[PDB]
Order: C-alpha cells, then structure tokens, then sequence
C-alpha cells in the first residue's frame, strides 16, 4: 500500500488567526473587490468559523472556509494574475471544498461521512471505505507539422481563440495512449515523436494538466463539429488569437514555434 | 468526457474476453483470464459492459461474484501489456460502480450513464466518473550509483524507488521534489519524465521520472521506510520484478551508469 499525505485536521478560527482566506462554495470562492480575502480573521468576519489549512504563501497560512456569502461569489479564474503558486492554493481551497461537498454520504453504503483527522480524506460512520479528493488527468498536446502548428477553435466559446488539443485520461490508459486517443477523435490525425514537457493543475473543476508535443504522421484533419468549430495549421511565423501567456496552451506553443525557428531559419 | 457503447445482456453468440469482477477481484479459473463463448461461462442473460478491444475480440466487463477462484489483477500481469491494461480497467471501473451505489452529495441511488462511464443520481444533478490517482515514481542518480529504499509496508526484501501520490494543487514536479524531500531528506534535479502506466491497486496512474541528484543526506521517514542507501549499478541488491515500471527506471537508470562507468 501506498499512504496518502498526512495534514492538519481543521478548527475554530481565532482573532490571532490570519492569512488567505479561500473562502468556498460550490465551485466559487469569495473576492471582495474582485480580489483573493487577505488579512486576520475579524477583518472578514470568520472569527468562530472552521477552517482547514491548506497550505502557505510567503510566510501566510492559507486556509479553506466553507461557507456561501452573499456578495463577490466568482471563478478562481478572476484571480489567475496572482502568483502561480498563490493560485494553485487557491484552486486546491475550491477543490477541497467540493470534495467535502461530494462525500456528505458514502456511496458504499449511504450513511453519513465525517472528515478524518490525519489526511484529507472522508471516512464512513458505518462502512470501511474512505474516498480522496479526485483529480482528473487530462493530457495538452502541441502538434507540429514542418514549420506548421495545428490550433483549433472550439464550437462551445466563441472567443476567437486558438489552442491547442486537450482531454481527458480514460481508467486504463496510459498518457501517451491518451495522447494519441484525444488527437485522433478530435482532428483524425496520428501523431508520433511524443514528448512531455510539464504539468499544471487546472481547478476547472479538478484537472492536472499533462502537457505534451507531438510530430504529424499521417491523415487527415477531420474535426468532430460537437468538439471542434474549426482546426488548421498555422505557420509558426504567422499565428492567430492564442491563449495567454501564463497557460500550458500558450508555453506548448511557444516551445513549438522556437524550434520551427531554429530549424528553418 | 468521452462517450462510451452502453451496457448489455449477454447472449449465446457472445464472446471475446470476460472481466468478471466483484470487490476488486476477477475470475481467473486456473489462473487464467476467461476467452471464449459467453455460453462455456454460463454467462448468458448478465449484463456487460464491453471495455474495449484486444486483438479483434471484444474485452467485457460482468459485475458477478463466482464461487471459485476470484483472484487480484496482478495473478494475470504475465499477459501482454495491453490486455493487463484492459483487465485492470474492468476491475477498476466494477469498483467505480460499487463505490457509488449512492450519491455522496444528497445520499440518493444513483444509476449508470449510458452515454460514458458515469454515475447519475436518480435524485440530484450531480455526477461522478472513475477516480484515478496520480502518483510519481523516481529513480534517483548520484555518478555510478541509484537510490534504493526497503518499504516499511510489507517485509518483502525487495528494493526499489519512490512513490506517492501527487497531491491536489501541485504539479509532477512538485510531486516528486516533495516527496523525495519528505521520504529520503535529499534535493534532486534534472527531473526527466520518462512514461506512464496504470496501476490498477486500486486506481493509480504511474508517472515515471528520473532525477539527479543534487544535495542532502538520506534521512529516512521510518513510518515509510525500513532502510535507504546509495548502490552502485554493478553491485544492485534484490529488486522488483520485470513487469513494472519501478523495475523499467532501475534498468534505465543502470543501463546510463553502465554506459558512463
Ligand atoms: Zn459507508
Ligand atoms: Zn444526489
């Protein structure tokens, strides 16, 4: 067996207490003024509150709040130009919120769970069984072609925006098999030389990002109209609207069209 | 998430592989996954589940607990990759299943998606799919020699790399780091991916790395670990088996040091 991570259990907020306040609901958190609740706990009216600490940044506790308040309910999405490491808290403060949420009862056997007190896990008041918080693999493919990229736009947001391809592991797949499953089902294309560049959490909802490049081998672009409003290559000197800078998206193609450049110029 | 064909009754003229799981066991009559006839089982009129495609025969899924011989997943790792892929899959979504007869939100029955490999409530309108669970492993290089660790877990005698689950938040990356740090007190780098494998004991999903490293003293976590030391590539002491990925860094990691020394 393999054991998972042992932390804190959570408690009552003291006025001494301070730090990030994740404070959550249903796949939103509090931004007052469109901003992450930093400072001690009377500031924002959590003194009595329980809270679970979820991490540090910079010296400051941040801790994981779950209550609704009545204003400033937004996606973590609002605060993506804080520090990447503060960010990926704050995602980490959603998700653990949902997952309490998501484990009120046991699936098992239908009674009523309670959190441990060691790990973040839910435990039965009836059963054995526990449950962990669920993080979905998803794998982020660049596909060059020569001195090409293929960027698609998808059919749900009309932003204008050009990414690249993603989606989601499937249970017995291993990544380089989703890599080639996604790719195929999306565009109708092969794709050979993979290679991983890096990985970023994605709390939307609960995403670990697996990002990958990958050369052209063979077929044709056939895109799936329910997943894909278009899909093209794109010259590495001539790009569209790309995602922003900060994102995996953005850094896979970056990293595609820098060695398009040192290749055929 | 990505649409699936729907559950079934078996008929007569069924075959192909047969799954057939309950409690994160199969049925291995005489160690041996089921092929053949639907009707050679006495499996005519369950439900299944077709999980995918080995060889141009269809692998299935039957959610039934057999008498005789219900066996753990790895009795059948001898068989190639990608029918063990498959066989852990079906394990592991009968897991899927039973873990959520009811729905952990409003505490209702839930009922199966026939579009995907999901579980809708009859209640709420809330979904769950399989949970897999990230977890990194790494070999660890330092010149002619690699990391090897006894685990605390079971007295097996075996020496192998670190593993753990990655946690919500973080990255591989910081995956790895961390628990390195945490488990064996060293700092590493030059952090390699080198592949992935499902690990169905119960629901993992290796990531496999190679690293360096960098600075530290191994101080061990003792409710970890038994021991850890530094071995050289030509004088390696017992090791897992060849049919998992902790071997296949091993390997690497000494096929390079081989090559260098
Ligand atoms: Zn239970
Ligand atoms: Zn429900």
């Amino acid at each position: 067996k393999i054991h998972h991570h042992h932390h804190h259990m959570d408690r009552i907020i003291e006025k001494l207490d301070h730090g990030w306040w994740v404070v959550s609901h249903e796949q939103k958190l509090w931004l007052p003024k469109g901003e992450l609740p930093y400072g001690e706990a009377a500031n924002f009216d959590l003194v009595g509150q329980r809270a679970l600490q979820i991490g540090e940044w910079q010296g400051e506790p941040v801790w994981l709040v779950q209550q609704q308040r009545r204003h400033d309910m937004g996606s973590v999405r609002q605060v993506i130009d804080l520090d990447v490491g503060l960010f990926q808290l704050a995602g980490r403060g959603v998700q653990l919120a949902e997952f309490y949420r998501s484990h009120k009862y046991c699936g098992y056997c239908g009674h009523e769970m309670y959190p441990s007190k060691t790990e973040w896990a839910m435990l039965c008041s009836h059963c054995r069984e526990r449950y962990y918080p669920q993080i979905a693999p998803c794998i982020i493919v660049a596909i060059r072609r020569d001195d090409s990229i293929l960027l698609a736009q998808h059919t749900r947001h009309r932003n204008g925006v050009h990414t690249v391809l993603a989606g989601f592991v499937e249970v017995g797949e291993t990544l380089e098999q989703a890599v080639a499953r996604e790719v195929m089902e999306e565009s109708g294309i092969k794709v050979k030389n993979l290679r991983y560049v890096t990985s970023q959490p994605w709390p939307f909802p609960q995403s670990l990002m697996t990002a990958f490049m990958a050369e052209y081998d063979s077929g044709d672009i056939v895109i799936d109209p329910k997943e894909l409003l278009e899909a093209n290559w794109y010259r590495y000197d001539d790009l569209p609207l790309l995602p922003p800078p900060g994102t995996v998206a953005r850094r896979l193609i970056e990293d595609t069209v820098a060695m398009c450049r040192a290749e055929y110029e």
